[PDB]
């Protein structure tokens, strides 16, 4: 399973995941590729604003689906 996160720049970083990921497991590997802090980081997925204790299963976030980094 793997996803794609877009950053505000457009640049896109591919990670690893499963099912049940969080997103704030999701924002440490953000952090490790770009060294973005978890903090500074706001996801999207089909105009849903993600929260980290949530999981990837829960949001219907598939193999091969984009996030967005955003402001
Ligand atoms: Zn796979
Ligand atoms: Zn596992
Ligand atoms: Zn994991
Ligand atoms: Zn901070
Ligand atoms: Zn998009």
């Amino acid at each position: 399973m793997q996803i794609f996160v877009k950053t505000l720049t457009g640049k896109t970083i591919t990670l690893v995941v499963e099912p049940s990921d969080t997103i704030e497991n999701v924002k440490a590997k953000i952090q490790d590729k770009e060294g973005i802090p978890p903090d500074q980081q706001r996801l999207i997925f089909a105009g849903k604003q993600l929260e980290d204790g949530r999981t990837l299963s829960d949001y219907n976030i598939q193999k091969e689906s984009t996030l967005h980094l955003v402001l």
